[PDB]
């Protein structure tokens, strides 16, 4: 066989390793993004709880007459930042997928490359 | 220029066609989280939609119940808004926790196929 056909196939693992270390470094930002989105889930479903909760405290200053500009204030104050309790989910998300893709995607390329290097090897007499 | 046994070439062909599975694997997990990308954003939309009309229905509601509205008309609504918002992303967890764990063991089934890889090209390397 052509010493360079398997100087090759040495290039080719060495890119596998590589492409091996993103992965695994991938594994663990979509990990970090499950308990990122797990927390977030968490936490609303606590926060919407406390809210109703609050609703009965809210009637009792109204009955009382209590100004329900202030209340509204109360209640944007406390609880508007639920529209944003998943923070960067989402951003994260989008980058980690991109990333992987082009890890994927390039483990891809080498496999193809393996194997039909592997074959033609295996086609010599 | 080089000797190689034609029994490792076959046993690297194995190698290589279990490097492929796993490629074919992970190409599939992207896929899912493309997928959970896609879900998280449309869930959120609807999550936020959700989140509004319930803070802006809280304080329009307690005028309400003062001004002789009825009241289990009220509650009831603030409830089905909150069952309604509680479950607006579903299984999502699960679905992505489920997600990870196949993408991990995926990866972790390459690495261990890279270092045999590694070891059988260098071996198969034969003088003179």
């Amino acid at each position: 066989v052509d010493a360079n056909r398997i100087d090759y196939l040495l290039n080719l693992v060495s890119e596998t390793v590589i492409t091996k270390a993103s992965l695994n470094q991938s594994t663990i930002e979509f990990a970090e993004l499950y308990d990122k989105f797990q927390n977030s889930s968490t936490i609303y479903k606590d926060k919407t709880r406390r809210l109703l909760d609050k609703m009965p405290e809210y009637l009792e200053k109204i009955q009382q007459g209590y100004d329900i500009n202030s209340i509204k204030q109360d209640v944007l104050n406390e609880y508007s930042s639920l529209l944003e309790v998943f923070g960067d989910f989402d951003s994260l998300m989008k980058a980690a997928v991109t990333k992987f893709k082009s890890s994927s995607q390039n483990l891809g390329r080498i496999s193809g490359e393996l194997q039909e290097g592997v074959m033609k090897i295996r086609m010599v007499p």
